[PDB]
C-alpha cells in the first residue's frame, strides 16, 4: 500500500532545478559515442556500419547479455530510423526485419541503410501500430513510450502499449523486447505480472537509459520477481540525485553494423 519508490524518484525528478536536471539527468550512465555516426548521417554514408540512433546501442545491450535473442521474423514496432531493425538484421538466426513506424511531422522516418543484411529489412511508414491488426513474428521488438511529467499519463501510455503488444505476442513469437515506459506504477506492475504469467521474460534496465526516465525492457530472456527489479532501479535512480560533484556518463564505443547483403 501507499506509494512507490519510483513514484517518489519522479516527485523528486520533477522537483528539480533546471541545472541540476541536466546534470542529473545523465549522471553515471552509460552513453555511446556518436560522433562518427552522426558525421556520417550528413555525409550520406550508408556503408561505414554507422548505427541510425542511439537505439542500436540499447537493443546491443540486451542481445550481448542474451536477454533477447531475436530469430526467424523480426517485427519491429515503432522502429523510428531503424535502430533495432537494422541490428536485428545482423543476427546469424533472423530471415525477415518488418518494420513499423508512424513517421510524419516532428517524427522519425525510417533510413535507408546499407548496414549487413539491410536486403531482409522492410520498413513501414505512416503506421500508427495501435491501429495496425497483428501479425506472425517470431521475435517481437517495441519501442514505444513518450514520457511524460505525469506518472498518470505514463501509466496509462504504458498500459495502452501492453494492451496492443498482448496481441502480438499471442501470436507466437517466443522471443521479445518491449519498452515499458512506466514500471514504477501499482497497475502497470499488475498487469506486467499477468503478462509474465502467460508469456514469461522478465524487466531489465538497461544503463544506456537516463536518469530523467524509468524506463525498463520487458525481455523473453529475463526471470524473476518484477516489483523487486524495478525497485532496484528505483533505488539506484535515486541514489544518483543531489551529488557532491557531478561524474557524468561512462562513455562506450558505438556499434559496428558493418555492410552487405545476406544469403535469403
Ligand atoms: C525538461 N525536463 C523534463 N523533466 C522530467 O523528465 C522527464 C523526461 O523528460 P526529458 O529529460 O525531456 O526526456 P524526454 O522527454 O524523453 O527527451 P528525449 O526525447 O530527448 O529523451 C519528464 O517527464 C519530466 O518529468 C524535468 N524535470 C525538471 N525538474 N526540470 C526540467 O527542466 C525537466
Ligand atoms: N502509435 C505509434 N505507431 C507507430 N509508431 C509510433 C507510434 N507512437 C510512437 N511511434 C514511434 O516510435 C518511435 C520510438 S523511438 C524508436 C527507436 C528505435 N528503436 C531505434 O532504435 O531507432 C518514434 O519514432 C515514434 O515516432
Amino acid at each position: 500500500g501507499g506509494r512507490t519508490l519510483g513514484e517518489q524518484w519522479k516527485e523528486k525528478l520533477n522537483a528539480m532545478g533546471k541545472e541540476e536536471f541536466f546534470s542529473y539527468r545523465k549522471e553515471a550512465i552509460l552513453e555511446v559515442d556518436r560522433t562518427e555516426a552522426r558525421r556520417a548521417r550528413r555525409e550520406g554514408n550508408k556503408v561505414g556500419g554507422h548505427p541510425v540512433s542511439r537505439g542500436t546501442a540499447k537493443l546491443r545491450w540486451l542481445v550481448e547479455r542474451r536477454f533477447v535473442q531475436p530469430i526467424g521474423k523480426v517485427v519491429d514496432l515503432g522502429c523510428g530510423r531503424g535502430g533495432w531493425s537494422y541490428y536485428a538484421a545482423t543476427m546469424k538466426n533472423v530471415q525477415e526485419v518488418r518494420g513499423y513506424t508512424k513517421g510524419g511531422p516532428g517524427h522519425e522516418e525510417p533510413m535507408l541503410m546499407q548496414s549487413y543484411g539491410w536486403n531482409i529489412v522492410t520498413m513501414k511508414s505512416g503506421v500508427d501500430v495501435f491501429y495496425k491488426p497483428s501479425e506472425i513474428s517470431d521475435t517481437l521488438l517495441c519501442d514505444i513510450g513518450e514520457s511524460s511529467p505525469s506518472a498518470e499519463i505514463e501509466e496509462q501510455r504504458t498500459l495502452r502499449i501492453l494492451e496492443m503488444v498482448s496481441d502480438w505476442l499471442s501470436r507466437g513469437p517466443k522471443e521479445f523486447c518491449i519498452k515499458i515506459l512506466c514500471p514504477y506504477m501499482p497497475k502497470v506492475i499488475e498487469k506486467l505480472e499477468s503478462l509474465q504469467r502467460r508469456f514469461g521474460g522478465g524487466l531489465v534496465r538497461v544503463p544506456l537509459s537516463r536518469n530523467s526516465n524509468h524506463e525498463m525492457y520487458w525481455v523473453s530472456g529475463a526471470s524473476g520477481n518484477i516489483v523487486h527489479a524495478v525497485n532496484m532501479t528505483s533505488q539506484v535512480l535515486i541514489g544518483r540525485m543531489d551529488k557532491k560533484i557531478w561524474k557524468g556518463p561512462k562513455y562506450e564505443e558505438d556499434v559496428n553494423l558493418g555492410s552487405g547483403t545476406r544469403a535469403v
